[PDB]
């Protein structure tokens, strides 16, 4: 009978592990570990590749307590009121950090945005609900930020759990006013992960229930569940939803599910389904400015 987004899915643990589903690292034992040991030493060198080889300035910000760090990256080419681009990383919201979230900067930063590259808590330290909270905290921060320094536009993506996260952005109408919402040119979901009542009930995903999760905060911290409302403050924003080929048919099919629902409500939503990339080389290969998604992330400019 299978599960909620795989009707055929044989090892639901394994539907929820993006690194069992690459086609890469084939000529190692256990293809999964090999991944996830080649994203973080790729993505790393990337981060310091920046500021060694790159010639991009950063600055060093706060914006909380703990992990609320933020790193801002331009160059000497930048404008004043360049546009922000504001990248949200994945890992679980259990695991990574900045110095893994900086691949996509540099192409960014030689078209001339500003890049914002920011942290978070994560669980336990953290349930879900006061990271998603501490989010909104950072998405008035930046918003003033942006404000103060009077940016041109605002684009966000988010992977994995930072596509989670990020889907707040349509339902916190109490800090994201009208005209901030204006502001947004486009909203990218990387491999996203929208409802999570399956995801909650597993050990291998929330051992323990790290995330704080139980059946009155469940539709809470699933943007698949929520009844999204006041749609057209949005309708000058472009917002795609991205799955990568290699993934697995729950991710796959949780993205398509979630692209439905925005569509169905009335937002400027598209799928993309995106040929040959793996969950993991889909942020590795924004450090190439020629890449395929390098290329995607430039044609939204356009």
């Amino acid at each position: 009978a299978g599960h909620m987004y795989n009707p055929r899915c044989k090892d639901l643990d394994r539907d929820y592990f993006p690194s069992y589903h690459t086609t890469r690292f084939q000529d190692q034992p256990e293809p999964n570990l090999a991944v996830l040991e080649h994203f973080v030493r790729v993505t790393k060198q990337h981060g310091r590749e920046l500021t060694e080889k790159q010639g991009i300035t950063v600055d060093h910000l706060r914006y909380g307590e703990g992990r609320q760090l933020v790193d801002v990256f331009y160059s000497e080419k930048t404008t004043n009121q360049a546009p922000l681009f504001v990248f949200v990383h994945g890992g679980y919201w259990q695991e990574m950090d900045m110095s893994m979230s900086c691949s996509i900067v540099g192409p960014l930063v030689r078209r001339g945005y500003r890049v914002a590259v920011m942290d978070y808590n994560l669980c336990p330290q953290v349930t879900l609900e006061q990271l998603m909270t501490q989010f909104t905290h950072f998405l008035n921060w930046i918003f003033d930020y942006t404000e103060m320094t009077k940016v041109s536009s605002l684009t966000f993506a988010g992977h994995s759990a930072g596509a989670h996260l990020l889907a707040q952005i349509l339902m916190r109408p109490n800090v994201i006013t009208a005209q901030r919402s204006k502001m947004v040119w486009a909203l990218i979901f990387l491999c996203g992960v929208y409802d999570l009542r399956e995801l909650s009930n597993l050990e291998s995903v929330n051992p323990k229930n790290i995330l704080g999760l139980n059946e009155r905060n469940i539709e809470s911290v699933s943007p698949m569940l929520w009844e999204y409302t006041d749609v057209t403050v949005w309708n000058s924003t472009k917002i795609y939803v991205v799955a990568a080929e290699h993934d697995s048919t729950t991710f796959i099919e949780q993205s398509r599910h979630y692209a439905d629902v925005l569509r169905k409500k009335g937002y400027k939503a598209s799928f993309t389904l995106f040929k040959g990339y793996d969950h993991f080389d889909i942020i590795e290969e924004t450090a190439i400015d020629d890449s395929d998604v390098s290329r995607f992330l430039r044609n939204i400019e356009i």
